[PDB]
């Protein structure tokens, strides 16, 4: 009761001490991600490990490390590297974090990931906004209610920030950069969907598929953190060879590949809002 | 496992030892709807913080005390507010007083609930008569079955008695009260959903979404108790105008308003059951 | 981490002392189907509870044997019952055995069960090939990956063997029997689903539903078993009449009705992998 509040705080200390204090925009760097930390400039780096009650990281291709700095001229945090529930965590500890955030008094968070295309006109490496999602995790509130992060049952109406999608199209055509929208499935893991399951998410309204985000998302908004978010596309849902498999290392080199171009609208972005 | 048997007599020898005993019904009140706990004459009030094993009721608009009385001249055993998954309880702690209600004597179970509306012709204020559900929380069965109640894999064909819903249409038509009828479909909570989940409820055939009732409804047929359920359609999850938030308040004001016409279809539907 | 790898070893050492060791095919034989362990011949019964780390079989029709011999002139080992979900087992527990099936050298596993047909076409009695599943089951793999068996993400493309569909195909053809080919949704239960989450589930693909199997399958696809699925349809999730009920004794009817015709299929389908 008082115990997980003292926690939260104790994080949040802990950080404080380390890391400017200015920034306002936090960000989530997923799987294929991690390396958009090289773009930002005059790096604090705290390993997940050493800050009170952060959870120790386990999936491939997550650091895991708050990294204090610049980026578009303007001060972040990033979180180089997320938690999944897939890993054996309670919700608790993955959306932790997101509650430390706002303590620091980060108001807007930009959310990346690695997701699968279920939209049959999603190829890989595109960059999709998020524009709603559907979740199927176990929902990350359950159980008594932080009144000092937020309300016992939070509007989800827009949970990704309109102003904020706006402005990142409107970005995105400066630069150069296409950009789709739609739904993104938030889903356990770890395995990958099965065609069925797939053709399931597609038929319902999704348009990708991942393991994170939406717990971290629901999080935020309850406590009133603006969202945008971006997936990259790394594998096809849909129309599949013979011998095709889904593989984590093919995931990681396709959201490599579209981190400049996802990063570039981050770095512009976030001197945007 | 005798331990449980023993958990729930404790509690029904602690009510039986209050509550006159003569009543065969037994009603939730819902969100939307301790104020029906006023039209209950003769009064016993039985604080749910008094009622061995039972749980607390944490839910804002949900005051937690057992109430048996006379409704509609007919002697009745009413739960005034309730317990929901969202609050962090097993399924075993918020589906315990239906259990308990079994050993009392009680035959059937009126739940009423608060809901949003998933499907278009439902509105703000419409009474639902629940004719089925969906599911969508951990059943409250899983673990080794409690024989004493039930048997390990219970029907479910139909959980909604078509009797108690054929009178209470009738009721309806005698008040003239319209009434709606569809299938309420149970999530966990405790966010609101975003308008992708609730266009993939209606989708699949949802009427109506709420954060309770189906666990309850479960343990009631499992144990043979007759069902009838009624939502107040609190807030529509359709047609999202740009600034609309769904809020706790507005829903409580909501089932609030419609309090008194629900009311009047319960007190003759106890009647003639 | 590393006292989990010893259970398993434990287990696997103790069926290496009491089994032959040439089996490279196991079976796990469902509700009403424990029968079928009468065409395997020289058998070696060694009931679950001997075993270290297996749980207790406490389905009803379910007695809870590892069962080696000849069936179909083959060495094979037999699961006589499974574990569910809805018993109270964790993910672990339930599908304990697949893992230790492969510390045996079992290279194929053929996955029986009792569903409910959701397909119109899918009548009492028939026979369905699984060509895929959707799970709506915990994911078993959750938690801190086990690397002696598998990768963190594994793939779920092709979950029940292309070829091993291809030669029931022509195996029940030569029998002359007909066979049925579908989707199979995995619930938790252990309540039998409303007519909503039939039709629900009926409409996003699913052709049969049931309570277990896809975790079995998604433990084995981890560590490369090749999976081969049947289902006795034992009752009609659709049309229903006005008193229909679904009952655990009448699903162990009609799976005892159709052993001796899925059996004549398993006992040629083993010798020819
Ligand atoms: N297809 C997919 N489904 C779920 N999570 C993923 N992460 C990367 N690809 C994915
Ligand atoms: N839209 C909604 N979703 C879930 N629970 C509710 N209770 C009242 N309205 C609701
Ligand atoms: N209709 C049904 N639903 C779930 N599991 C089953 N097992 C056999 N019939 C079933």
């Amino acid at each position: 009761m008082k115990l997980q509040e003292q926690h939260y705080h104790e994080a949040a200390s802990f950080l404080s001490s380390r890391l400017p204090g200015d920034a306002k925009t936090a960000i989530i760097l997923g799987s294929g991600l991690g390396e958009l930390a090289e773009k930002i400039e005059n790096k604090t780096v705290i390993p997940y490990n050493e800050i009170p009650h952060f959870a120790q990281a386990t999936a491939v291709g997550h650091k895991g490390n708050i990294i204090g700095g610049i980026l578009g001229g303007t001060p972040v945090v990033a979180m180089q590297g997320r938690f999944h529930y897939y890993e054996g965590y309670s919700m608790d500890q993955v959306t932790f974090p997101i509650r430390v955030m706002k303590l620091l008094g980060i108001e807007n968070l930009f959310v990346s990931n690695a997701a699968g295309g279920i939209n049959t006109s999603f190829k890989v490496g595109d960059l999709m906004i998020i524009c709603d999602h559907i979740n199927n995790l176990p929902n990350p509130l359950i159980g008594p209610n932080m009144d000092m992060f937020g309300v016992r049952f939070p509007d989800m109406t827009r949970a990704y920030d309109r102003e904020f999608i706006a402005k990142a199209k409107g970005i995105a055509q400066e630069l150069n950069i296409p950009v789709k929208e739609g739904v993104y499935v938030g889903l356990t893991g770890p395995s990958y969907e099965t065609p069925a399951e797939y053709k399931f998410w597609g038929q319902v309204g999704g348009d990708a598929i991942g393991m994170s985000t939406v717990p971290e998302v629901i999080v935020a908004r309850h406590t009133g953190i603006r969202v945008f978010g971006m997936s990259v596309i790394t594998n096809e849902g849909y129309h599949f060879a013979d011998d095709f498999v889904n593989d984590e290392q093919d995931v990681i080199r396709a959201a490599n590949a579209a981190s400049e171009k996802m990063g570039a609208i981050f770095a512009r972005l976030i001197a945007a809002v």
